[PDB]
């Protein structure tokens, strides 16, 4: 029986004969799906190998051992490959090809053969691969062997098997079946330029996330990938279907008609008419319709409608034809040559037969001159000798014709050209008004003359059907982008798809206030947020779940009316702030960028005005302001400081930051890992301050801020003890120097553990350089579009300006030059403007970083939550590509404790207040402690002052 | 008043320019990654908006809460602090703000909805009131309000005895001033100038955006079918290219000024976070930064896409 | 700035080309100078920020 199995990762071929190295190139072509239900075939007693159609195109593989498959038959010219005992021959009998006896080379299974059959645009590509191998572990790139311009289509292929005859037994055989449909793979090339993986953008949500990120390792986070829209389903065509009604009673069921010369002309206008009446009645047999096609009457409508009623005889109907003349034709009525009219004929014997005899018809016979078209004569009369002995074909026949005319007046007569849908995201078309949305009830009452209402946003919001008098509300149908909830591949592999404000009734499964969510099960509990999902939804892995973002550490403060709690401990938590102080300054030659060495390009471009010059001026301003930012950020001091050759800093270890004399490039480990982690027509100008000089300024700034304190920003550096300096910094954050004095070595120990955690976090944190890498990505992608918009082949025969010149006359070749250069110049100008705004943002950030350097490093900042979280102490710089990294010291308190405090001790009528401390008790003794730390001190007459009496202090006590 | 958020949006470039027209989409997709630049710049705007919102409101990961027993010793903050009896947990001042203030594109919801922003503001108030400024630097170290204001007067150069003799009178002055704030916000159309105008700027920015689609540029019909039916296909293609490139330039220009306000209000919101640090999360020595004059105290309040303070 | 116009100023286009095509070429200069104006305004906004 046929068997089904997973195709896994087979079918990866190079698209053409173009080699690419170390690129993640993604291209669109006919490709075979991944993880497909590939049928397994076996031949054993039974023989089930029916005809295998070609369809669009077939990827076929043969797991061949001992060369049992020898050839096939291709035909509907037909393609065949034959291998006799000598060599291998390829035959198409238009197309011929000779290659190698590969299939004869043939150099339990020891080998596996691989084949490719591709047939588009008359080019037939085969890739050959001998793979010496329940699937054995291995892989092979599909080498491009041959391309043959067959120019033929073969709509079927067959399978041939080899038996053994002297009994006879048919061996077990298998083959693989798949087909190519246009999709877009994503590749990877290793150091040796070989494919190791291919992922389409259209198999999996994981696959398309990979396609978007262009990186096969994913850290974590919510990524936007695509959009969701509800596609329309039906075509709605609406017109005056019912409404009024056209006059047909006196046209068809009128009792009496008129004579030809006095033919009745009447106006039919502004009425609803249906064409199905004549079509659905049998007697109206003859419908040969002149000048205008009756099928397209649903599209074309004339100015007005005329219905002429008249009576003619039988034998002279044949005489009415073009190219002939006669008495009746030249003196009664001459038909138009361009007659755009439509005729109806039927039997009317009951309406034409009279027993008493019809002798009341008159007509005008004598005329002085020939009648002209669209003319009437009223300026001699014969009676028609009609007799009942007339033949079957000579009896009078009634014909009624509708006549239409074309004039300058607008078409005032047009009929309906239908059904009304309800409550579906489909098209609504009311007299030419198109749209897309849902149709719901409308609570708003219009006025009878008003049809189309609008909202504030100047959009169609309400509509009423021209035939059915109901007001409807057109709410926009569900709209939302496709964003993927997928954590790092190091943790999971499942995907989750989110829909921004869209109900899944248009697509376990969970419905949120952002719509419906597919791929996670909602959790009613509260957990700390990790990745924001939307509208207060966050995910935490403990599979993929989504829950309303818990606020965080939900807590109720223990407000006290008479008691205080002050921390007795803390931590020096040190973090990283990364501020990009510069960017990749660029200066672009306009003429080079557009055409370079093209004389005509250069001459015809430089006369287009000062565009290139002004853009270059803007870029030069950009470059000089990066140089200025570097000046303001780094070179705020002109006296080059160097630490003494002894790298001793009072027990504080700084081995990972100082410049190292061992390395000739003066490169610290932190900037080492930063360098490792960071990643024609392009111009990069070297920094005015190279990495070496930037590092030297960092060294000098450190020398100042450690050895000589914060004075070096005010001129010459003033030598000052480092721990008295840090005591001053504690004083600046409201902490007494005794805290540092009695915590000297231990605070050193926490400082060392903190810097070690810093270096570990920098080493193991791929997101620490996120902003810098982000700036680099802007630079890169801007350059990519900037360059690629010119030399893109786009799969045409030739994309050469000289090719256009050779294929066109010079007058229009110059026009093509103009169009091309204008397009490229506009693209460049857009790039430059984007660069300008990015530069302004970087300029703001750079002023920010200069302020950080000045107020966090060259001195202490009391401005909380600018130089790091909490009361900020001091900071350290370090170099970074086009940027800088600042390490901050912050006093973060911990280990809070309630304490028994007194407002005033009323002794001898005096209420006692301190300048800075708070009086507290441990239970048996009363001590004074400061604001941001619990530090008891002796309460004497010296260290306290009496201000006010006891009748104003809240909390009178006796002690 | 400081604008904080904007009506963040992401524009499907193809849907914007063309709609569901397969011909227009096929034409447009060959014009390069300008659309990708547009979308990704807008995504940068959105993530910037969310991170400004987080810096402004989720400055503390730990969420302190106001007890129903609001025993402040006679300092009633009912109009700023949402009442537990009030169903949707929003301040009356927020209600005044909200009822005072007033396709093919999207509006993304804030990560912190109106309720969650209000809750963040409530946590900030609880910290800065019951526990004072230290909750920015760590745990909300509880500290009684009269002595917290005594610390503030020691900040501006006043002894705590002066407060204790003046506690009742400054309380009455403060509550009367709060009443004046209530009346001024209720009756003052110019009280919300900055937020109302930034909401405007977003609004008529989007409005000129949508009317740009109504800029005909001299053709017969913006739907491609009429152009093809009444014109030769070769010239129809070129006119299609002209119209779509005009609209593409318009969208690029719109997002250009959108980035311009992105930077502007980003700096403003940085200032807002800085002044919650210096004004809510502590005392500022800065002049003309927590309002006019020496600073004493501040109370943040939620607002549509922005914040409002009573310094 | 020529902007692909055989004459760079409006009155000279009027004098040098018949009105039916002079109007369209004037339109082309109008949109080019418009581009220039938006560029200048964007520089103005950035500088003023
Ligand atoms: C304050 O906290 C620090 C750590 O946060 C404490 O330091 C630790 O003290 C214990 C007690 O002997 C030692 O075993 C640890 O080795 C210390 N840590 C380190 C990194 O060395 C300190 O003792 C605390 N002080 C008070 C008064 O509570
Ligand atoms: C400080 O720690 C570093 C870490 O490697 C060590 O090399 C150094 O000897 C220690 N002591 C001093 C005084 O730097
Ligand atoms: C102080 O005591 C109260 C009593 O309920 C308790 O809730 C609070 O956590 C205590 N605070 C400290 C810092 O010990
Ligand atoms: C409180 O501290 C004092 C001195 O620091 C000490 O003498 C006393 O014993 C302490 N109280 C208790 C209950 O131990
Ligand atoms: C404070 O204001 C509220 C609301 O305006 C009012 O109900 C209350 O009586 C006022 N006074 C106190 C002490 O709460």
């Amino acid at each position: 029986p046929p068997a089904y199995t997973n195709s896994f990762t087979r079918g990866v071929y190079y698209p053409d004969k173009v080699f690419r190295s170390s690129v993640l190139h993604s291209t669109q072509d006919l490709f075979l799906p991944f993880f497909s239900n590939v049928t397994w075939f076996h031949v054993i007693k039974r023989f089930d190998n029916p005809v295998l159609p070609f369809n669009d195109g077939v990827y076929f593989a043969s797991i061949e051992k001992s060369n049992i498959i020898r050839g096939w038959i291709f035909g509907t010219q037909s393609l065949l490959i034959v291998n006799n005992a000598t060599n291998v021959v390829i035959k198409v009998c238009t197309f011929e090809y000779v290659s190698q006896p590969f299939l004869m080379d043939l150099e339990n299974f020891k080998n596996l053969r691989e084949f490719v059959f591709k047939n588009i645009d008359g080019y037939f590509k085969i890739y050959s691969k001998h793979t010496p191998i329940d699937l054995p572990q291995g892989f092979s790139a599909l080498e491009p062997l041959v391309d043959l311009p067959i120019g033929i289509n073969i709509t079927r292929f067959q399978t041939l098997l080899a038996l053994h005859r002297s009994g006879w037994t048919a061996g077990a055989a298998a083959y693989y079946v798949g087909y190519l449909q246009p999709r877009t793979f994503l590749l990877k090339y290793n150091e040796n330029g070989t494919i190791t993986d291919a992922v389409d953008c259209a198999l999996d949500p994981l696959s398309e996330t990979k396609c978007t990120l262009k990186s096969f390792t994913v850290e974590k986070g919510i990524y936007q990938t695509s959009n969701f829209r509800v596609q329309p389903t039906e075509s709605i065509v609406r017109f005056p279907n019912i409404t009024n009604l056209c006059p047909f009673d006196e046209v068809f069921n009128a009792t009496r008609f008129a004579s030809v010369y006095a033919w009745n002309r009447k106006r039919i206008s502004n009425c609803v008419a249906d064409y199905s009446v004549l079509y659905n009645l049998a007697p109206f047999f003859t419908f040969k319709c002149y000048g205008v096609s009756p099928t397209k009457l649903n599209d074309l409508c004339f100015t007005n409608v005329y219905a002429d009623s008249f009576v003619i005889r039988g034998d002279e109907v044949r005489q009415i034809a073009p190219g002939q003349t006669g008495n009746i034709a030249d003196y009664n009525y001459k038909l138009p040559d361009d007659f755009t009219g439509c005729v109806i004929a039927w039997n009317s014997n009951k309406l034409d037969s009279k027993v008493s005899g019809n002798y009341n018809y008159l007509y005008r016979l004598f005329r002085k001159s020939n009648l002209k078209p669209f003319e009437r004569d009223i300026s001699p009369l014969r009676s028609y000798s009609f007799r009942p002995t007339y033949g079957v074909g000579h009896q009078p026949y009634r014909v009624v014709v509708l006549s239409f005319e074309l004039l300058h007046a607008p078409a005032t007569v047009c009929g309906p050209k239908t059904n009304l849908v309800k409550n579906k995201c489909v098209n609504f078309n009311f007299n030419g008004l198109k749209g897309t949305g849902v149709l719901t009830e409308s609570n708003k009452k219009f006025l009878p003359f008003q049809q189309f209402g609008r909202d504030i946003a100047d959009t169609t919001d309400a509509v009423r059907d021209p035939q059915t008098l109901e007001i409807l509300d057109i709410t926009p149908c569900s709209f939302g982008g496709v964003s993927v909830i997928t954590p790092g591949t190091n943790t999971s592999n499942q995907v989750a798809v989110l829909y921004q404000g869209v109900n899944c009734t248009e697509v376990n499964v969970f419905q949120t206030r952002a719509g419906c969510l597919i791929g996670a099960e909602y959790v009613n509990n509260s957990y700390e947020c990790d990745i924001p999902i939307g509208a207060g939804i966050c995910a935490s892995y403990q599979s993929i779940i989504a829950y309303t973002m818990s606020l965080g550490a939900e807590n109720s403060v223990a407000y006290s009316n008479n008691s205080i709690a002050i921390p007795t401990n803390f931590t020096i938590s040190v973090t990283t702030e990364i501020l990009p102080v510069s960017m990749t300054k660029t200066s672009v030659d306009c003429t080079m960028y557009i055409c370079g060495d093209s004389t005509e390009c250069s001459n015809l471009l430089l006369q287009y005005g000062s565009f290139c010059t002004q853009l270059k001026r803007a870029l030069t301003g950009i470059a000089v302001e990066q140089d200025k930012n570097t000046q303001e950020v780094f070179a705020q001091v002109k006296q080059i400081y160097k630490t003494p050759p002894i790298k001793y800093f009072g027990g504080f270890n700084f081995s990972q930051i100082l410049p190292d004399p061992s390395k000739p490039s003066k490169r610290s480990f932190i900037e080492d890992l930063l360098f490792n982690k960071v990643t024609k027509g392009l111009t990069v100008l070297p920094p005015l301050l190279t990495d070496e000089m930037i590092a030297q300024y960092t060294s000098a700034l450190l020398a100042g801020t450690i050895t000589s304190g914060w004075t070096f920003g005010a001129g010459a550096a003033l030598q000052i003890p480092f721990a008295m300096q840090m005591a001053y910094r504690f004083n600046g954050i409201g902490v007494t120097q005794n805290v540092l004095y009695e915590n000297q070595k231990l605070i050193a120990n926490q400082f060392n553990s903190a810097i070690g955690k810093i270096q570990d976090s920098l080493s193991s944190t791929a997101s620490a350089l996120g902003k810098l890498q982000d700036v680099v990505n802007h630079n890169a992608q801007a350059l990519n579009t900037l360059v690629k918009q010119l030399s893109s082949k786009f799969g045409a025969i030739s994309s050469v300006l000289n090719d256009i010149f050779s294929r066109l006359d010079p007058p229009e070749a110059e026009v093509q030059i103009d169009r091309l250069i204008t397009g490229r110049l506009q693209s460049l100008q857009t790039y430059v403007t984007q660069q300008l705004i990015r530069a302004a943002e970087i300029r703001a950030s750079a002023n920010l970083a200069a302020t950080k350097m000045s107020e966090c490093v060259l001195g202490q900042s009391k401005r909380v939550d600018f130089c790091g979280k909490g009361y900020h102490l001091m900071s350290f710089p370090q170099s970074a590509p086009h940027g800088v990294v600042f390490l901050h010291v912050t006093y973060v308190p911990a280990q809070e404790k309630n304490f028994t405090t007194a407002p005033a001790i009323c002794h001898d009528g005096k209420a006692h207040f301190p300048r800075e401390g708070v009086f507290v008790s441990n239970g048996t003794h009363w001590f004074v402690t400061q604001r941001n730390f619990y530090e008891p001190q002796i309460i004497t007459t010296d260290n306290t002052f009496v201000s006010g009496n006891c009748d104003v202090v809240i909390g009178i006590v006796n002690n």
